């Protein structure tokens, strides 16, 4: 109980903020992690040893590709950690619980290659999950990974805590599926705009979530510009990769996954940040006002490539 996780001055301090870089040095990721859980959630939300139990199998069942690993994994839960800890009283006790763990868990075994990739290959969680594919396999793996022996870091809630936490979970990691977001953010933006909005409507809080798991998801569109910069070259690295697998199929890939059409990619971006990252940070920071400084550095990035197009860098 009394042993506080304790960082470097330096990370102490930039942790707290949204643009965060939790560098190259894996062997801190998992300490990175509790200290975040015990200042969110509580020292007493988890017993320490079936919480470093459960990130190190979760680490273990996260592969060696480019860009969906590890680091990703706490990448994306230190951006919800940031939204969590700047509206400190808008989440339950479940929700900080569930959330944190959600996010570390969402990509879990990961192969690096889009559900339409695994539908057009016929592989057989095409078979198993006909919608959010490979989301529907990594909670099965989260699930997994719980039911191990002492791993159970949700064992002192009670049947009801219990069952509503891996709802949480559920919702939250099928809302990473990307082709539900649009629909999803529609109906945030017609919903805050006429102001039925109502976050006591477990409806539209199931909602609001999903949306923040979008936005945790992508924020390497949300970083200082060198990061982002450098993160696009491992989202590329993946998308050629099943570029490749699908003119092996024999189908010629869409030109974001074509490596032959490399020159296109800052114009590929443009659009990515218009049709997608912008509008996904905006409606979250007219539900979140706190979570601005995401839309910003979003903002601050499109201007970025912008500059790339125009032979500037
Ligand atoms: O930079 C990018 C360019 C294109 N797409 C993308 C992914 C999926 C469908 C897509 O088309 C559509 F616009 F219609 F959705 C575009 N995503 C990213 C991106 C930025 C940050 N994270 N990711 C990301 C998210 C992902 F979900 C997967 C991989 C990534 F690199
Ligand atoms: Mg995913
Ligand atoms: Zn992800």
């Amino acid at each position: 109980g009394l042993m506080q996780f304790t960082l470097p001055v330096r990370l102490c301090k930039e942790i707290e903020l949204f643009h965060f870089d939790i560098g190259p040095f894996e062997n801190m990721w998992p300490g990175i992690f509790v200290y975040m859980v015990h200042r969110s959630c509580g020292t007493s939300c988890f017993e320490l040893e079936k919480l470093c139990r459960f990130i190190m199998s979760v680490k273990k069942n996260y592969r060696r590709v480019p860009y969906h690993n590890w680091k990703h994994a706490v990448t994306v839960a230190h951006c919800m950690y940031a939204i969590l800890q700047n509206n400190h009283t808008l989440f339950t006790d479940l929700e900080r619980k569930g959330l944190l763990i959600a996010c570390l868990c969402h990509d879990l075994d990961h192969r690096g290659f889009s559900n339409s990739y695994l539908q057009k290959f016929d592989h057989p969680l095409a078979a198993l999950y006909s919608t959010s594919t490979m989301e529907q396999h990594h909670f099965s793996q989260t699930v997994s990974i719980l039911q191990l022996e002492g791993h159970n870091i949700f064992s002192t809630l009670s049947s009801s805590e219990y069952e509503q936490v891996l709802e949480i979970i559920r919702k939250a990691i099928i809302a990473t599926d990307l082709a539900l977001y649009f629909g999803n953010r529609k109906q945030l933006e017609e919903m805050y705009q006429t102001g039925s909005l109502n976050l006591n409507n477990q409806s539209h809080r199931d909602r609001v979530i999903g949306l923040m798991m979008t936005a945790c998801d992508l924020c390497s569109v949300t970083k200082l510009w060198p990061v982002t910069k450098l993160t696009a070259n491992d989202i590329y690295a993946e998308f050629w990769a099943e570029g490749d697998e699908m003119k092996k199929l024999g189908i010629q890939p869409i030109p974001m996954m074509d490596r032959d059409k490399k020159d296109e990619v800052p114009q590929g971006q443009l659009g990515f940040y218009n049709a997608v990252a912008i509008p996904c940070y905006t409606t979250l920071t007219q539900i979140l006002p706190p979570t601005e400084p995401l839309l910003k550095a979003c903002r601050d990035n499109l201007s970025q490539w912008e500059k790339v197009i125009r032979g500037e860098e």
